[PDB]
């Protein structure tokens, strides 16, 4: 088995819209994450990216999912721990690298998104928690993967 590195997915979700970023510098529309950094937890360093990529501040996230990516020629996997929060603090700000902004819960651009959050965005929806594995070769191709609704995170 390869070895996997530690990052955050926050999903900002009100009863009819979701917060979305769009990747500036690529296209696609996510939530807001990245890398854990030493000595953090993983749900502190989920409130820092979200914090440092969006604006917004949180003082509490719900661990909702778990999904672990593969990408082929690629020799880590991603361990991507998928918090979702439905109280916010703030307005959330444009940067060079991301551009915030709200669908509603009627227009969620999967077109746009990552393949695999056609997958495990309606679990969450459903207020299901998840573990997933996706096996990509680039961005767009989907070789394997595992999807299981589960009690516990
Ligand atoms: N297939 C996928 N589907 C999805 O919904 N989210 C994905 C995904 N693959 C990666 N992500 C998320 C995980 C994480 O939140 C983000 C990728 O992290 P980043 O590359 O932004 O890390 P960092 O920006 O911290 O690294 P640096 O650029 O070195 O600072 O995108
Ligand atoms: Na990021």
């Amino acid at each position: 088995m390869k070895a996997s590195r530690l990052y955050t997915l926050v999903l900002v979700l009100q009863p009819q819209r979701v917060l979305l970023g769009m990747k500036k510098r690529a296209g696609r529309w996510n939530g807001f994450g990245g890398k854990v950094q030493e000595g953090e937890t993983i749900e502190d360093g989920a409130r820092r990216e979200l914090q440092e990529e969006s604006g917004l501040t949180v003082d509490a996230l719900h661990k909702v999912g778990q999904i672990v990516f593969e990408f082929v020629g690629e020799p880590e996997l991603m361990d991507v721990h998928v918090f979702c929060t439905d109280s916010i603090q703030g307005t959330p700000v444009e940067s060079d690298e991301m551009r915030p902004c709200w669908f509603q819960l009627d227009q969620i651009p999967f077109k746009d998104m990552w393949p695999d959050d056609s997958y495990w965005f309606p679990l969450l929806l459903q207020k299901k928690k998840f573990h997933g594995y996706f096996k990509f070769q680039g961005q767009d191709t989907i070789l394997d993967y595992t999807l299981r609704e589960v009690d516990t995170v």
